[PDB]
DNA sequence: CCACCCCAACA
DNA sequence: CAAA
DNA sequence: CCACCCCAACA
DNA sequence: CAAA
DNA sequence: CCACCCCAACA
DNA sequence: CCACCCCAACA
C-alpha cells in the first residue's frame, strides 16, 4: 500500500523549435498543496449586506451585498500566467515570438499524505503531536461537464503559488446564488433618505442549487493513489504579441510635401488646404488631417465611469482597454487594476495586511482616446466655431458642473476596431469559458484567450469526513478528528507560437533588466533576498510595432 | 415598385376537384433556447471570500 | 409539388 | 491566418 | 511572374 | 452545438 | 484519464 | 536510468 511514489515533479519549461518559426511551448509545474479540513460539511446559502457602507448616500460603488453559496469542496485553479512561466522564459517568449497560443493542459495529481493531529500535553506546557491515518480519504471531483458555475479564482486572486519551491493552498469553492437588490442613487450629503435597501427572497424562478456530490463523480484517493485528467485541447484564437499605433491621423498616404527642409531645424510645409487635392467627409472646402477620410474608426469612446443598475443593482461597466493619452486618462481608456498578496507578489517580506497592484496601461496606443481634447461642431462646420456652435470638455451637462458629456458619449459606430486586451504576465488570467448568451462579446477584458466550445472542467478537491466513535445525526453539531493533508499537484500546459521577424531597419524596444536603481526594471527586484523573500512585478508583452494601415 | 402576381407568379386555377400542394420547404435557421437566465454582472465569477 | 425579386435549388 |  | 510585414502561397 |  | 449543465466527444 | 546551461546523446 503505502511505500512507493505516485508521481513526479516538474516544473520545468521545455522548448522545441520545429520547422518554419513553429515553436512549441510546453509548460509544467508540480506545485505541493495543503489542504484543510472545512470547517462545515453542510452547504449553505450565506448572504453579505454590508450596511455600513451601503447606509450613507455617496457610498454606493461601495455595494458589496451578495447572496452566496458556500461548498465543503476547496477548487483549484492554475488559470494564471505567473504558475506558468518566469521572469527569464516571459522575456524569451514575449520578447523573442510574434504571437502564441494555446493547446493541451494535463492536471495530475500524487503523493497524497494526509495526517492526524492529536492536542495532547495537558502533564506539561501544550503540544499537538502529529501522526498519520494511512486510511484516510481526499474526495477529489472533476467537473467538465461544467455543470457548475465557472469560478476563476484569479478574479480574487486566489490562485496557486507562483514560487515552485513555496507550498500553497487552494480556493474553498463558492458560487453565486440568485437573490434580487434595488438601491437609490444618492449624492455625499443630500437630504432625505434613501428609501429601501432590500435584499431578495428565493426567487423561485432563478434559483439554481448544485451539489457537487450529485452532479459530479468523486475519486476517493488515498495515499497510494494517482488521479490525473487526459490532455484537454483548446479550441481559441491566437493571441499577438505585437503592439500597434496607427491612429487615424496616422493611415494613408502622408500629404504631398512641396517643401522641404534645408537642414535639420526647418520642416517643410504642405499646400493651401482648400486648394489641396482629396477627400473628405465634411462639407467644408479644404481638407485637414483630421478631417480627411480614412479606413475607419481607431478605437472608441467609452462613457467612463458608469456605473450601471439591475436587479442586485450596481455596477461598473467595463472597458475594453486603451493607451492613456498624454493627459493620463487612466479611468477612462479602462486601464485596469490588480491587488495581489505575497503569494502572487509583494515583498515577500512586507508588513500591514495592505495588498499591493500595479496599473496596467495598454500599449494598444495610436487607439486609446484623450478625454482633454474632446470636440463636436455642428452644421454648416465652421472652422472659428463660435462657442453656441461647440461642446467642449467643459461645457457642463445635467447641471452637473465636473459632468461633462465625454462621461456619456458612445462611439462605436460599425467603423470600428481596436486591439484585443493584451496578456498580463504575473497575476493576469489565461483562458476563461464563454457566456452561453446567444450572442456574445467579441472579447472577454478577463482574458486574452477564451474557449470556443466547453472549457477545462474545474478540478475541486476535499478532504474526507473522518469520524470518531460517536456520531447520531440527531446531533445538532457532530464531531470529527481534526484531519488534513498534502498532495502534490502537477501541471501541462502547452502552448505554440511563431518567430517573429525583422521587417524594420531601427531596432526595437525589448525587454531587458537593468543595473540595480531604482527603475521598475532593475535585477534585485527579481533575485532573493539575504534571508529569501522574492517579488514578481507584472511586465510588458507585446513590445514591438505592428504597422496597422 | 410597383408589382403584379398576375405577371411575376404562377396562378393554378383551381376548381372543385382541383388540389392544390406545395414541396416540402426545408428551413436553415438557428436553434432557440427554451431557458432563461438570470446572471447578472453581480453574479459572475468566484464571488467574495 | 416553395429556395435567395425571372426562366431554374434549374434539368 | 497561424497552422498544418 | 503579387498572397497575409523575411526566405516561401514556399518547392 | 444541436445535429447527425 | 476533461469537451459544450446527465448517462456519453458516448462506445 | 547522466552527455556539452531546455525539450533530446533526442527517439
Amino acid at each position: 500500500g503505502v511505500g512507493v511514489s505516485t508521481g513526479s515533479y516538474d516544473n520545468q519549461t521545455h522548448y522545441r523549435f520545429l520547422g518554419d518559426g513553429w515553436v512549441e511551448i510546453t509548460a509544467l509545474a508540480t506545485r505541493l498543496v495543503h489542504l484543510n479540513m472545512p470547517k462545515s460539511e453542510n452547504y449553505c446559502r450565506i448572504r453579505v449586506h454590508n450596511t455600513t457602507d451601503t447606509s450613507v448616500k455617496g457610498n454606493m460603488a461601495k455595494d458589496d451585498a451578495h447572496e452566496q453559496i458556500w461548498t465543503p469542496w476547496s477548487l483549484v485553479d492554475a488559470n494564471a500566467w505567473g504558475v506558468w512561466l518566469q521572469p527569464s522564459d516571459w522575456q524569451y517568449i514575449c520578447n523573442t515570438m510574434s504571437q502564441l497560443n494555446l493547446v493541451s493542459l494535463d492536471q495530475e495529481i500524487f503523493n497524497v499524505v494526509l495526517k492526524t493531529v492529536t492536542e495532547q500535553d495537558s502533564g506539561g506546557q501544550a503540544i499537538k503531536i502529529y501522526n498519520n491515518d494511512l486510511t484516510a480519504c481526499m474526495m477529489v471531483a472533476v467537473d467538465s461537464n461544467n455543470i457548475l458555475p465557472y469560478t476563476p479564482a484569479a478574479n480574487s486572486m486566489e490562485t496557486l503559488g507562483f514560487y515552485p519551491w513555496k507550498p500553497t493552498i487552494a480556493s474553498p469553492y463558492r458560487y453565486y446564488f440568485c437573490v434580487d437588490r434595488d438601491l437609490s442613487v444618492t449624492y455625499e450629503n443630500q437630504e432625505g433618505t434613501i428609501e429601501h435597501n432590500v435584499m431578495g427572497t428565493p426567487k423561485g424562478m432563478n434559483s439554481q442549487f448544485f451539489t457537487i456530490e450529485n452532479t459530479q463523480q468523486i475519486t476517493l484517493l488515498r495515499t497510494g493513489d494517482e488521479f490525473a485528467t487526459g490532455t484537454y485541447y483548446f479550441d481559441t484564437n491566437p493571441v499577438k504579441l505585437t503592439h500597434t499605433w496607427q491612429t487615424n491621423r496616422q493611415l494613408g498616404q502622408p500629404p504631398l510635401l512641396s517643401t522641404f527642409p534645408e537642414a535639420d531645424t526647418d520642416a517643410g510645409t504642405l499646400t493651401a488646404q482648400g486648394s489641396r487635392h482629396g477627400a473628405t467627409q465634411m462639407e467644408v472646402n479644404w481638407v485637414s488631417e483630421a478631417i480627411r477620410t480614412r479606413p475607419a474608426q481607431v478605437g472608441f469612446c467609452q462613457p467612463h465611469n458608469d456605473f450601471e443598475a439591475s436587479r442586485a443593482g450596481p455596477f461598473a461597466a467595463p472597458k475594453v482597454p486603451a493607451d492613456v493619452t498624454q493627459g493620463m486618462d487612466r479611468e477612462a481608456n479602462g486601464s485596469v487594476r490588480y491587488s495581489y498578496g505575497k503569494q502572487h507578489g509583494e515583498n515577500w517580506a512586507a508588513h500591514g495586511p495592505a495588498p499591493e497592484r500595479y496599473t496596467w496601461d495598454e500599449t494598444n496606443f495610436g487607439s486609446g482616446r484623450d478625454t482633454r481634447d474632446g470636440f463636436i461642431q455642428s452644421a454648416p462646420l465652421v472652422v472659428p466655431p463660435p462657442l453656441n456652435g461647440i461642446l467642449t470638455n467643459a461645457n457642463p451637462i445635467g447641471t452637473k458642473n465636473d459632468i461633462h458629456f465625454s462621461n456619456v458619449f458612445n462611439s462605436y459606430g460599425p467603423l470600428t476596431t481596436f486591439s484585443h486586451p493584451s496578456p498580463v504576465y504575473p497575476q493576469g488570467q489565461i483562458w476563461d469559458k464563454e457566456l452561453d448568451l446567444e450572442h456574445k462579446p467579441r472579447l472577454h477584458i478577463t482574458a486574452p484567450f477564451v474557449c470556443k466550445n466547453n472549457a477545462p472542467g474545474q478540478m475541486l478537491v476535499r478532504l474526507g469526513p473522518n469520524l470518531t466513535d460517536q456520531y447520531d445525526p440527531n446531533g445538532a453539531t457532530l464531531s470529527r478528528i481534526v484531519t488534513y493533508g498534502t498532495f502534490f499537484w502537477k501541471g501541462k500546459l502547452t502552448m505554440r507560437a511563431k518567430l517573429r521577424a525583422n521587417t524594420t531597419w531601427n531596432p526595437v524596444y525589448q525587454v531587458s533588466v537593468e543595473d540595480n536603481g531604482n527603475s521598475y526594471m532593475s535585477v534585485t527586484k527579481w533575485l532573493p533576498t539575504a534571508t529569501g523573500n522574492m517579488q514578481s512585478v507584472p511586465l510588458i508583452t507585446r513590445p514591438v510595432a505592428r504597422n496597422t494601415y
